[PDB]
């Protein structure tokens, strides 16, 4: 039978403390507990005994009634605690009025499911799972610590403070780990944080299980460098031991939980592996009087605590001869010089443990105040202490704590509390410590970024993909969590619509700077500058100068017989046409406008048709003579025919500015001239040429005034070749305007020359 | 205190049945449970009370000993069953040697946690959760049913059989539901399925909770019409009542589980809302001998069942006056003609229950054979029947069940089984029934897709997005779920790499039909024939005919005095040049090959070089005379110079066919004749032409033999412009071959016809 610590009194309060370690994986069925525990074990039993004797000593608390206790060992296992709890309720089948419940959430649940049936209030000090807040299933459960709803929030705040996104989660199998990791997963996923993969493990699992878990964790090593452990202390120690076994000394940052806190017994010997880990610890000041009472204990006199001599021997590895408990396993003997004052480490949850004992005390006081206000003691109205009344009194009680605050329970049975942030750092050489690098209260996280990462090179941000909003490149998912993206650049005509897709611009549009939006690329006109068209305009100007010189010479020598043989009007009509060619070239090269672009048509129609019409009549007259003024009229009508066709093409295609986009980039504006709108006048001009071919062959060479027929027959001859050669370039090209300009002013000069010069040259000579 | 059914015996076996319904949410703390049950309650009580008689009347099983029982009421509740289990184990503080576990997985876990402390084996008949298969924590627990693992697969198979991709998930709060939904989520997300959202709810929740759950379920209604309930019977009934309240009559198809099975009590009164639902039932044939005993039971004689009178009054709504259990709540009085034969339904899991007790019988039989073979009864080494030995002999028991099959426990305490897929249909007019429409066994899902949906217009498949495999389009996930995608059309250039990305083809390439792959586009070239080459080659052929005619006239009249002039050999060189130029095109306008394109450049380089150089020498002699046979010497060398440049341009750029791609759509092939490879021969030719233009202008009009020098005075004067006219066309175009073809023959023609034809002319004259 398991041993039990007793203390007499009028009212007896049960307490479950984990004096011994959890049963090993291969001895769960035997329910055999491992080694004794100091922080979680003997210290808590001593705290309970001393605080109860203090309560008995205090006259102002529970006067004239002495509080007893029955402390049992829970071994941090569900079955052992369940059997001890059955032992608690055995009399109810002096009764236990209340239990200072176990420190594990799963164990607390298992004990509560049994205690609630017999109306036994249970006050926990370390069980912090959210599930215990449900008063429908756990009516007889209270705690002096906050739930894990705030601890998960604190962990999420820590991960979101340091840009950590792609973390990996581990939690111990059990209610505490399960609930905590569920809360963390829920809160983090709503705030952009990410989980590579969530793992679970038992605290008592063998070395092989931890090795496998660490292998799975290293499977994401380059990217998921932060591990979030809603783990217990022994789970974290197992992870550290795995790191030691398979050579890992800084590949991970373990973001611990309340289980780890600042426990020195999870990093003993493995400090090098745990350096840089961040943990969350329930805020609890050191208790002075407990330290004063505890360090003065000796195994010779400490007979109340049945485990104490065993503790002595396991702690100071030695054996105590003059006692039953010798245990020769330990070679040497315990000299009367050992004391607990050396390397003494008070457990973090020592404030809470005492508080949970005061609660059940104060809750018993208040209930005694109401039941029998006058009587100072155990009144006859209190012989069968009622569990329901005691629970009610505990729910509405409030008292000053050991720390110096007020402990009180809300409607959910929980109690207010704040958290502390610790960083396990290497302070000196071969010396490590937990350093307080922040806190967390009522939703407000106030860290200290200087103490942790005393440099600008903090831990590599746990991210899956680098920030890739770098202009052209967009972000595409890969069928996994919306966490790890591949970055793809869209084409040049596409701009980023969102961070997720890239959208093409319009027909004549181009994306702006930073590809945030788009832009209608400006139209391109025929510029007056440039090296090419300046030559064309210079040529046109020279042609105009030649034409004005020609007209001056023609009018000065007006009535001379050497020029008064042919019609003066005919070779003034030709002059008007040759001038109109240059005028058409000049008005062609400009901004294509609703006022400008139809002059192109009139030029290209009349100029290369009307001049040849005036010429053909003269050639025919000279040929057939080898008449009168009537040849003028037949000339004019020959113009009018062409004047029809242009007008014929004017109706179907009105003068407008049409935009063409030969490529997706450049935009051009030109008049609406089409394939049919340039061939028909050119077709007629071909006929004009054809007409004069007839004559030119017939005339050939004829001795006239200055042998005009010798030269006028040749000006046409050099024109038809260029007219034909112009077709291939014009048909396929992007330079229609300049080509038209050069064509017109080319066949132009030719004519103006032999037409007039041969005559007017020698005339002036 | 609660009542309990008793039967005396040497060995006592307890049981936990939900005789009454779960306590309502407003009376859980009092632990008073609701109305009586027929299938899950009284029927199983009578099953135990008669199976024990059947065993006790069989000398072949447990001879000369009697099996008593202590049947307790668990009210389908964890707390009530834990209290009753405390009552069971109170003796160990006649002992209970083992129990028939409760029907609920959570309740089974709770009672196992207490029973394993006292080595009391527990056998379950419906506790199907896969949590209890862990023998580390649940050693003394066995069951005659498979795990939920198999059942979750059965569902996954069902959902993947009917294209159902986007479904909703609901499970009952507890272990059964939670474990089942975890398994289903795992093996569904792994294969192809996507869950819109997973919900949970307690069975004993209020109306408002179920209404809220249904409101959340209709949030995804247009897409996810299928809800997967790893829920309990009463959870499904609550869902149906919610559907009735807010007017849903066929928006959802409920995919139920073992909880639902073919229970008429979950779909009574609410058939309209459940029609079409598909449920999974553990297969167990109805035990025939149970009916012939049960149906003849009467409340007058059945005194050993404390719950029989309550049930009898609850079933036929009336009162039994002649009995203490009057229950004056009802109005009328039961006549002595009411029988259980009317509206009798035996529960699905009756055989299981029976087999469970049989499992305990043989375990208690195989023990007594092994412990004391000689004795027929309770031997001395068996008076304190060992729980450990009972469990050991139980795990290895193989026997025959009431169904006729063989019952045997695996290494984890489970037993094999198969599933029946049932469909709730409207058979007649106002008549609804469950129809067996399939089965599932070890991975084989047999089903009858015609009994359900006797048509092709089944339930609108629970899908999110329509298929995107419409050729060009591809799938884009927005970072929501992996089953709701948009369709993006790829451009005509790229081909679909996978379902989710499409990548561009090679620059010379094109996607094949259906965008499945990319194929090599065929190359184009200037084919023999065609519209323009058929006109171009006519020029070359006519030129060759003219050149042969002219050379015939030249060689015939070589010695005629009328040609005794500037060396006829020099002009013969020119004529050979024209012939070479005419044959240049025939190796130019063809299919590009190394043989053709190592001579094309030679031709263009030399043909307009050597002929023109010989013309230069001839005109040089003519001009300087106003020499001897050395003219060839000063001529020939010039040719070499040009040849040198060609050779200079041949070494740097070897003749090879390279593929030119004006755009992605078109492909051509041509040799490596580049811009730099054309200017240099053209530069030399232009320099030569300009050099001889001076002498051509010097000659002008010189009276020579038959005006020989006159024609070449002006004919050459044309060869400049046409060559010049060739320069732009060759630069900006895609027809660089045919342009060269036309230009080469167009140059010679003139020079040829005006230096070798006037000759033929006067030769004839
Ligand atoms: C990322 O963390 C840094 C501090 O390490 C700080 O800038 C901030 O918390 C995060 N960055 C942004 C842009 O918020
Ligand atoms: C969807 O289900 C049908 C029959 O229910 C069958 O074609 C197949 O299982 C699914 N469709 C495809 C294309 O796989
Ligand atoms: N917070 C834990 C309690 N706890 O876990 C440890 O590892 N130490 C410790 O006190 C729980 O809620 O169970
Ligand atoms: N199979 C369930 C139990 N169960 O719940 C019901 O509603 N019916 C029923 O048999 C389980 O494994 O817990």
């Amino acid at each position: 039978r398991r041993v039990v610590a007793h203390m007499p009194g009028d009212i007896i309060i049960g307490a479950l403390f984990s004096v011994h370690h959890q049963p090993t994986v291969d001895k769960v069925h035997e329910r055999k507990c491992g080694a004794v525990r100091e922080q979680y074990g003997i210290q808590r039993v001593e705290a309970m005994l001393h605080t109860l004797e203090r309560i008995n000593s205090d006259p102002t608390l529970l006067p004239n009634i002495t509080l007893g206790c029955e402390i049992r060992d829970s071994c941090w296992h569900s079955a052992v605690a369940l059997e001890q709890s059955i032992e608690f309720i055995r009399d109810s089948l002096k009764p236990i009025v209340g239990v200072i419940g176990p420190g594990s959430s799963s164990v607390a649940i298992q004990v509560q499911n049994l205690l609630q049936l017999f109306n036994i209030p249970q006050i926990a000090y370390s069980a912090t799972s959210m599930d215990l807040s449900d008063k429908t299933l756990f009516k007889y459960f209270m705690r002096v610590v906050p739930s894990d709803a705030q601890q998960a929030r604190a962990m999420v705040d820590i991960v979101k403070r340091y840009n950590w996104t792609y973390v990996s989660a581990v939690h111990t199998e059990g209610n505490y780990g399960e609930s905590g990791m569920e809360a963390f997963k829920d809160m983090s996923a709503k705030e952009g944080i990410c989980i590579a993969h969530s793992y679970k493990i038992y605290s008592n699992a063998g070395e092989q299980s931890f090795d496998k878990l660490l292998k799975k964790l290293t499977s994401h090593l380059p990217k998921a460098r932060v591990v979030a452990c809603f783990c217990e202390g022994m789970t974290v120690r197992g992870l550290l031991m795995a790191m030691r076994r398979l050579g890992l000394a800084g590949e991970f940052l373990l973001l611990g939980s309340d289980g780890w806190a600042d426990r020195y017994d999870v990093t003993d010997g493995y400090q090098r592996e745990a350096v840089g880990g961040i943990t969350i610890k329930l805020q609890s000041p050191d208790v002075k009087w407990f330290d004063d009472y505890y360090l003065k204990l000796r195994p010779e006199t400490n007979l109340r605590n049945p485990w104490f001599q065993e503790f002595w021997q396991h702690r100071f590895q030695c054996r105590l001869e003059g006692f039953p408990q010798e245990n020769s396993k330990y070679n040497k003997t315990c000299n009367s010089s050992l004391t607990l004052k050396t390397h003494h480490v008070q457990d973090s949850k020592m404030g809470f443990v005492i508080n949970a004992i005061y609660s059940m005390a104060y809750g018993l006081h208040n209930m005694q105040m109401s039941l029998c206000p006058g009587y100072a003691g155990l009144c006859d109205a209190m012989k069968p202490i009622d569990g329901r009344k005691l629970l009610e009194s505990l729910m509405k009680t409030a008292f000053t704590g050991v720390s110096g605050d007020t402990i009180l329970f809300d409607e959910n049975g929980d109690s207010p509390g704040r958290y502390e942030i610790m960083n396990f750092k290497e302070m000196g050489k071969d010396y490590f410590d937990y350093i307080n690098v922040g806190s967390w209260d009522n939703g407000e996280l106030k860290m200290d970024d200087d103490e942790v990462w005393s440099k600008k090179s903090n831990i590599i941000r746990s991210v899956c993909s680098e920030p890739c909003e770098k202009g052209q490149i967009k972000v595409i998912r890969k069928g996994e969590v919306s966490c790890c993206w591949t970055c793809t650049p869209c084409k040049e005509n596409e701009y980023v619509f969102d961070e997720y897709t890239c959208k093409a611009c319009q027909l004549g549009s181009w994306p702006t700077d930073d590809l945030t939006g788009c832009d209608l690329i400006p139209v391109q006109y025929l510029r007056w500058g440039d090296p090419e068209p300046i030559a064309a305009v210079v040529f046109a100007c020279l042609g105009l100068l030649a034409t004005l010189f020609v007209t001056v010479v023609f009018i000065i020598y007006r009535d001379t017989p050497v020029v008064k043989s042919s019609s003066r009007e005919l070779c003034y009509i030709i002059l008007a046409g040759i001038c109109l060619g240059y005028l058409c070239t000049f008005c062609l090269i400009a901004k294509p406008k609703q006022i400008y672009c139809y002059l192109q048509r009139i030029g290209i129609g009349l100029s290369p048709a009307m001049s040849y019409s005036a010429l053909v009549t003269k050639t025919n007259r000279i040929a057939r003579i080898l008449s009168a003024c009537a040849q003028l009229v037949i000339a004019f009508i020959l113009i009018c025919i062409q004047l029809g066709i242009i007008v014929a093409l004017f109706i179907m295609e009105p003068p407008d500015i049409m935009h063409d986009y030969p490529s997706i980039r450049e935009v051009y504006l030109i008049c609406n001239t089409t394939n049919l709108g340039v061939v028909a006048p050119l077709g007629y001009n071909g006929l004009l040429i054809l007409a004069c071919t007839f004559y030119a062959f017939k005339t050939r060479n004829v001795p006239a005034n200055f042998n005009e027929a010798k030269y006028i027959a040749f000006a046409m001859y050099t024109t038809c070749i260029i007219w034909l050669a112009f077709v291939p370039i014009y048909f396929g090209s992007n330079y229609k305007a300049i080509t038209m300009c050069f064509s017109v002013s080319l066949s132009a000069t030719v004519l103006l020359g032999c037409m007039f010069v041969p005559k007017v040259y020698i005339i002036l000579a």
